[PDB]
């Protein structure tokens, strides 16, 4: 009797892992099924089980943001799921949204989330009201020799930097009736390049260091160096197991307008290779029931989009949810289309560039697109 089910959840060595490792022990307590969970990084699960998943050697549970759905179906990686309308009623129709593709479901939500302005209370009082007031702070505390800032993100990254393209009324794809078109990116309008413009200034006047990751954000935020990061949920318990008070508010509205955030559901998935889907499907369930997610916020920080744990006014009006939910209801879903996945690269290549002084921001995301268009290409055929 051969019998076990495998999911990949993100290796981060801690609370995300563990959460899952003891709601599939739960899942092995209940069933008798053994559930072995394989710590894979969140990005990247998705080519891992593109060469495993067909050798009969990938996961049945796999985990990433919605962002990579579309092309994961188009690539046959993930197959839809079969839920009960009980089931399906019980999550955010943002979330639910987020993991359907040309009209079919292929997961149950874990997590909604957006960046928001995530700041360590005592050297920040009370939250510039305005981006501009926010930027003349960075300007003005912001000192890269004594590695302490004002405000520090990664302003290298477009998931980070896309409120301030969106400010100046620029979109990855063109809006006929949704984000139906992958021919017209529009990465390279004039209202693109004012966006980049804006990210020029974060290393030009408000000095952020080139070559910036999520380590150095994290890490500079955690010594108590830095008064305000732009940064999402998935951040939170690392900061207070550092012993940050944070404090959490949505982004200083931009152009006197509400910034315009990416928004990212973080899903289960079932694999198109599962030679279990019935009994995964099962197992999907189990992970996402209301007391499963309950104990994932609490244990994660990540926010759970299932309609009774939103509800609370424990979970609702929490100072360290409330102000990335106000944010998130501000944002855009991340597109999902199959050709996003040419967008990432591309994109932040260009923001390298820039930064860098190396390319200008109209030549940097001229470059940027005819590399996005050319790829398009090497997905068909
Ligand atoms: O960074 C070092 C890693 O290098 C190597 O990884 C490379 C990949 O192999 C390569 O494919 C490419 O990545 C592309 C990617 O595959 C595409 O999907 C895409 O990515 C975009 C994505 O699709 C969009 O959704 C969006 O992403 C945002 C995301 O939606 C949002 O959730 C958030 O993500 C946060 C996480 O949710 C949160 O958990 C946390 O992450 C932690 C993590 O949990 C923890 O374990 C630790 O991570 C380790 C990791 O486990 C290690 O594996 C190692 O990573 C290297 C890889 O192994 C290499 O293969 O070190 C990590 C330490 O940093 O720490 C994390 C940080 O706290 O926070 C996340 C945010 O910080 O935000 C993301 C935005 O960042 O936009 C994506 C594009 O920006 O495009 C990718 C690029 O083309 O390149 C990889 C980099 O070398």
């Amino acid at each position: 009797k051969p019998d076990k089910l495998v999911v990949w959840e993100n290796a981060d060595d801690g609370v995300q892992l563990n959460n899952t490792k003891k709601w599939a022990g739960e899942f092995t307590k209940k069933t008798g099924i053994q559930v072995e969970v394989v710590p894979v990084a969140l990005l990247k699960q998705q080519e891992k089980l593109t060469l495993d998943g067909p050798a009969g050697k990938g996961a049945d549970l796999v985990t990433w943001p919605h962002d990579r759905l579309g092309e994961a179906v188009t690539k046959g990686l993930l197959q839809p799921i079969q839920v009960d309308n009980s089931v399906k009623n019980q999550f955010d129709d943002v979330a639910m949204k987020a993991l359907t593709y040309g009209g079919k479901l292929y997961g149950l939500p874990k997590a909604i989330e957006s960046v928001a302005l995530i700041y360590n209370k005592k050297l920040m009082g009370q939250v510039p009201a305005t981006y501009d007031e926010l930027f003349q702070y960075a300007k003005a505390n912001n000192k890269p020799d004594e590695q302490k800032y004002g405000v520090l993100f990664e302003a290298n990254n477009f998931y980070y930097t896309y409120f301030l393209f969106a400010a100046k009324g620029a979109a990855v794809f063109k809006e006929q009736d949704g984000t139906l078109d992958p021919n017209e990116i529009g990465l390279n309008s004039p209202e693109a390049v004012q966006g980049m413009n804006e990210v020029q200034k974060w290393f030009t006047e408000a000095r952020l260091p080139q070559s910036l990751k999520a380590d150095t954000v994290n890490g500079l935020f955690k010594s108590g160096k830095v008064a305000a990061v732009i940064n999402g949920p998935w951040a939170i318990k690392d900061y207070q197991a550092a012993g940050i008070n944070v404090g959490v508010a949505p982004l200083p509205k931009i152009d006197g307008k509400d910034a315009q955030t990416f928004i990212g559901v973080k899903g289960w998935y079932l694999s198109a290779y599962s030679k279990y889907p019935k009994y995964a499907t099962e197992l999907m369930q189990f992970l996402t029931s209301k007391e499963a997610l309950a104990s994932r916020f609490k244990e994660t920080g990540e926010i759970p989009p299932q309609k009774e744990l939103l509800n609370d006014p424990m979970i609702k009006n929490n100072p360290v949810v409330n102000g990335f939910a106000k944010q998130a209801s501000k944002g855009v879903p991340m597109p999902s289309i199959p050709e996003m996945g040419v967008v990432w690269e591309p994109i932040n290549n260009a923001h390298t560039f820039v930064a860098q002084g190396k390319q200008t921001p109209e030549q940097a995301l001229n470059d940027a697109v005819k590399i996005m268009k050319e790829k398009i290409q090497t997905m068909k055929q």
